[PDB]
C-alpha cells in the first residue's frame, strides 16, 4: 500500500506514534516519506547483507528476521515479512522499540539527515488528525 502523507499521519497517530519518546508526528511522517516513499511494500538490501523493510525500513540486522541475515538479531520477534503489510501494526510496534533502545530516532539514517533539525510539522499540514 502506498499511503498518502495525512492518511499516513492519522495511521501513526492512532497507533501511539505522535511525541513517542517525545518526537512528534511530523519527524514519523519525515522519517517514513524519505525511508520509504510512503510504501509499505518498500525493500532494500544493504552492504553487510541485511535487508530493511516496509514502511520504516526496519532492519533485518537487529530487529527481524527475514532467513537470509546470518549471525544477525531478531528483538522484535517478527518475520521481516510482517513488516510488508497493508497494516502498519508490526511496523508501529517494532519502531517503538528501536527508538527507545537508547539512540532515538538517528537509528533511521533518513531521518537523521533529512528531517531532523528541520520544520518537520509541515508533513502534517493541513492533515485532519
Ligand atoms: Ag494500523
Ligand atoms: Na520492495
Ligand atoms: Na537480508
Ligand atoms: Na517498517
Ligand atoms: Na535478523
Ligand atoms: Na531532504
Amino acid at each position: 500500500k502506498v499511503f498518502g502523507r495525512c492518511e499516513l499521519a492519522a495511521a501513526m497517530k492512532r497507533h501511539g506514534l505522535d511525541n513517542y519518546r517525545g518526537y512528534s508526528l511530523g519527524n514519523w511522517v519525515c522519517a517514513a516519506k524519505f525511508e520509504s516513499n510512503f510504501n509499505t511494500q518498500a525493500t532494500n538490501r544493504n552492504t553487510d547483507g541485511s535487508t530493511d523493510y516496509g514502511i520504516l525500513q526496519i532492519n533485518s540486522r537487529w530487529w527481524c528476521n527475514d532467513g537470509r541475515t546470518p549471525g544477525s538479531r531478531n528483538l522484535c520477534n517478527i518475520p521481516c515479512s510482517a513488516l510488508l503489510s497493508s497494516d502498519i501494526t508490526a511496523s508501529v510496534n517494532c519502531a517503538k522499540k528501536i527508538v527507545s533502545d537508547g539512540n532515538g530516532m538517528n537509528a533511521w539514517v533518513a531521518w537523521r539527515n533529512r528531517c531532523k533539525g528541520t520544520d518537520v510539522q509541515a508533513w502534517i499540514r493541513g492533515c485532519r488528525l
